[PDB]
C-alpha cells in the first residue's frame, strides 16, 4: 500500500 499496489490502499 505504500506503493499504491491496490486502489483500496489509503491515498490511492
Amino acid at each position: 500500500c505504500e506503493l499504491c499496489c491496490n486502489p483500496a490502499c489509503a491515498g490511492c
